[PDB]
């Protein structure tokens, strides 16, 4: 029996890798082809936005003038999109992982597997945890694992990139990547779910400190210097938050070096972060004028860091993640930023 | 006796290095007031550009739009500049360095320290040869190695940078250190010298590979993956062909990632690969064409690279370098860079 594929979210990753799913499942008798959305409705244009890409095939708002299959059917009833599905893609916004598992929470087939594509940490009552450990304690189910150098307009406009899935049960992350690969988007998987699940989410930590350089017109050699000690940082990081070893190895996959490279390069957090360095408004009002209803993680990233980092005495070993932080929220003047590089 | 320092070389990069060295030498005891450095003579503007830079304090030519300090003296005449030379600063292309040892070699007090910051390795009768054993070879003096992040036109500009000196003495190394930096120009001593070295001579193949992919408009995703790809080679040929044990760590530095990322985006071989892409020129007209006088090491090296290993039967774990040489020198269509990413 074909497997049943449920995307939850729709964003603009998530209609970029509705674009992939809805090819690749055409040309596999494995995979179910039609693929259910679940999109949270909005009105766009005077239109409900299910209507606008169940009828014109595109999601305008997220991802404008790209093309959707047809076989990817937009749903605005969370439940009714989830029910009988073999395959849960997650593919939201940090900030709401809550309202939308302890929605499906138990309304999900048992034998279901997911995979999650969301870049940022929990923070809770518990402390802070991996997204993936919050929708495993509330689904019940095996969770993967994808993140890599994937911005997601130049997917859509299917140009060449990697991407690297983690997953603790290996046949797992194999089908995800049965379901997924390109012959433009390649896919390498690895076992070691936690540190690829947070280089994903540290990486815009150090997007925005880049993107405050790019502010005070420092250039390539600077921007090469903030990437390496961020990543460093990562590794550091990882070393203490992690259960158990941690191997470099990891940070040279896609989620690592790659995606750390085209999101300073590239990415929304950056660009924002530049904005931020040059107007003096705030981030919040960059975020709402500049991205049309998109969203940032990498502040809020930083200030969840933070408070570990302050709570385990280690903020001096960390003063590139600090220096973001303090800049973002603290009003450190945003020059700063070098000098945090030079000592 | 204050340490009389003396630079080989007078080039994009050289100029910037003697800029700051004849400022940190002013405001140190330990090093001589007066720097000798060495200039390739020729004719600019209807002068000799020796007394271009000793007149107006600017190489017109090569770093154009900054002034180097009055204390450093441009000189003709190679074995000048060399006797009595404590500290020797060789950068110059690597294809003339056999010609300028060929023509010192015996002339320099046997007691006298050198560093290479000269990217590329030379052609040996056993396979490779690093540049740094020519000049110790032939000069028969302590060589520690220089590399970075390091674009000069940027480092000129005070823009802040790291780099990475590579020491097997390592009080050599700190000499050096204290010589160099500047608040703006952190660097970091490691003892590994060939690995460090290593790394800036391969990192211009992937150079080369990533600015033909800017050429086909390819984007920041495949640009970090074609990095990543190229850095994954770059170790293991280090692993195949470095004597001793090699660590992942050494890529860490700025000689290794960071110089990368700054390269690939920011440099002249990428710059010249994004034109034979587009223009469907040579490589040779291009650097004459683009350049004015400034010299390529990525082809070159990838070729030096190929031969190695065609001889040793490894071209297939090295698809990125191997595609790079074919490209450049047997008319392999640039389109097939992409080609083997995903392969
Ligand atoms: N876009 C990229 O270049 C990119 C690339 C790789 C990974 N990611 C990651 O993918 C994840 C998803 O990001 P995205 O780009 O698809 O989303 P997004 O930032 O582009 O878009 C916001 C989405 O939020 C949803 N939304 C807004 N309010 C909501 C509410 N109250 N309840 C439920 N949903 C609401 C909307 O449906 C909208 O589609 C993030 O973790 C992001 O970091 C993004
Ligand atoms: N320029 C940079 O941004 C940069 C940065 C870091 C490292 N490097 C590396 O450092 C080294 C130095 O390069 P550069 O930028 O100073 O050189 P360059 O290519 O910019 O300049 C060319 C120089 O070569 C010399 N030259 C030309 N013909 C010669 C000949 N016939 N005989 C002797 N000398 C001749 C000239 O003196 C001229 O100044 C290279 O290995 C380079 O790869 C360059
Ligand atoms: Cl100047």
């Amino acid at each position: 029996a074909p497997l049943k594929v449920c995307i939850v979210g729709s964003g603009n990753w998530g209609s970029a890798v509705a674009k992939i799913i809805g090819n690749n499942v055409k040309k596999l008798q494995k995979f179910a082809s039609t693929v259910k959305m679940w999109v949270f409705e909005e009105t766009v244009n005077g239109r409900k936005l299910t209507d606008i890409i169940n009828n014109d095939h595109e999601n305008v708002k997220y991802l404008p003038g790209h093309k959707l299959p047809e076989n990817v059917v937009a749903m605005s009833n969370l439940s009714e999109a989830v029910q009988d599905a073999d395959l849960l893609v997650f593919v939201i916004p940090h900030q709401f992982i809550h309202r939308i598992c302890d929605e499906i929470t138990g309304r999900v087939p048992k034998k279901a597997l997911g995979i999650t594509l969301i870049k940022g940490i929990d923070e809770g009552p518990e402390g802070l945890k991996l997204i993936s450990d919050i929708i495993r304690e509330k689904m019940g189910i095996d969770i993967s694992v994808l993140m890599g150098a994937n911005i997601a307009n130049e997917v859509a406009a299917e140009k060449f990139c990697e991407t690297t899935i983690g997953s603790k049960v290996m046949e797992n992350g194999l089908l995800f990547k049965e379901l997924l690969q390109t012959p433009n988007f390649r896919i390498t998987v690895v076992d070691d779910a936690d540190t690829v699940e947070l280089c994903g989410a540290l990486k815009n930590i150090v997007a925005v400190g880049a993107g405050f350089c790019d502010g005070l017109r420092c250039g390539d050699n600077t921007k090469a210097a903030v990437i390496r000690l961020g990543l460093m940082e990562m590794i550091a990081f990882a070393r203490i938050f992690c259960k158990g070893q941690v191997s470099t190895a990891t940070f040279l996959e896609s989620c690592g070096v790659a995606d750390l490279i085209t999101t300073c390069y590239g990415g929304r957090n950056r660009r924002v972060a530049e904005a931020f360095a040059r107007t003096g408004k705030t981030i919040e009002e960059l975020e709402k004028e500049m991205l049309n209803g998109q969203k940032l993680q990498g502040p809020q990233t930083s200030a969840e860091v933070y408070r570990i980092l302050k709570q385990k005495g280690l903020l001096d070993k960390f003063p590139l993640f600090t220096a973001v932080y303090q800049i973002c929220y603290e009003s450190r003047p945003v020059q700063e930023m070098l000098s945090c590089l030079q000592s």
